[PDB]
């Protein structure tokens, strides 16, 4: 159907349809999945093939995603330290997951917010705006710069 975008060598971004292609996940050495939704299934759980973390969030104007940054950053590096890839997904438009990737690219690549967004948008061209998440990523940049 569709293709889950490599952002880093171990970090992939996709929507809900991308996360249901089991064969591409096995092909890419994916062993970790972050599902940034409250309501979807963890798509291949009963198969016993992957480590999962759910971030139960909505694509809304009131949703806090900063709370999950540090928890999500650990799961990404555990996949890195163990040499397996990680897929982080939500749904079409990937607003919630892209926020998390962008936060990771700021914290662990010392990119600026806007340059991290430009980077992600280059590899993954359709990303729905959400000003609430933007404001969170701005206040995360400042906290990261002024001693987080
Ligand atoms: C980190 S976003 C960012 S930083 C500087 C700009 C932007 C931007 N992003 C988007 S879409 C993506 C989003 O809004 C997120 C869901 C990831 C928060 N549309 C317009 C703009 C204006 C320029």
């Amino acid at each position: 159907m569709a293709e889950l975008t490599p952002i880093l060598p171990f970090l992939f971004l996709g929507n809900e349809q991308d996360a249901q292609d089991l064969d591409t996940m096995q092909r890419l050495n994916i062993g970790y999945v972050i599902n940034v939704t409250t309501h979807l299934p963890l798509y291949h759980y009963e198969k016993g093939l992957f480590n999962y973390k759910r971030l139960p969030a909505t694509d809304s104007n009131k949703q806090n995603l900063r709370q999950y940054f540090e928890e999500a950053f650990e799961f990404i590096e555990e996949a890195h330290q163990c040499g397996k890839g990680l897929l982080i997904h939500c749904q079409a438009g990937v607003s919630r997951s892209a926020t998390i990737v962008i936060a990771y690219l700021m914290k662990h690549t010392r990119m600026t917010m806007t340059d991290a967004y430009k980077f992600v948008k280059g590899k993954r061209p359709i990303i729905g705006p959400n000003l609430n998440f933007m404001g969170q990523l701005l206040e995360f940049e400042e906290d990261l710069n002024n001693g987080v």
